[PDB]
């Protein structure tokens, strides 16, 4: 609805990520809009900065879908802010898993 | 500062002792693959018998 047809996909090894990715792929394959899903990234290491840093450098789009628990979301968003992935342009979309109880809003 | 670099060639200018630390940091940030080429002047590649393992 907002004409964001170029996006990526960042998922950790939290349970259910395979279901998430499979559903998104099947939905994209059967649409009229022509989605350009550039990347499918899985951060499996301990944020060792030898692999996660390269993986996050691969992203250059403007719309990013994230799937991780509320504890890992803080670390990933801090890393992306340091890398320069948060600004007026980039848009982040997260499921109800990470934006949980609305009374507790972290600083990252 | 260092996280912005994704180029290929990275000219360096520092003494040998500081060059060791900077190369260690660059390795820790994934800056030393098959694609990144480092060029240094004759300051840092000094006596050719003392080769730090960094």
């Amino acid at each position: 609805d907002y004409d964001w047809h170029v996006f990526s996909l960042v998922t950790t090894i939290f349970p259910g990520y395979r279901d998430f990715i499979s559903f998104i792929k099947t939905t994209v394959d059967n649409s009229f809009v022509g989605w350009d899903m550039q990347n499918v990234i899985t951060l499996d290491t301990s944020f060792e900065d030898a692999k996660t840093q390269v993986q996050l450098k691969k992203i250059h789009s403007s719309v990013i879908l994230l799937y991780c628990s509320k504890d890992e979301a803080v670390l990933i968003l801090s890393e992306a802010r340091s890398l320069g992935l948060t600004g007026y342009d980039f848009f982040w979309i997260v499921p109800s898993l990470v934006s949980g109880n609305t009374e507790l809003i972290p600083k990252e």
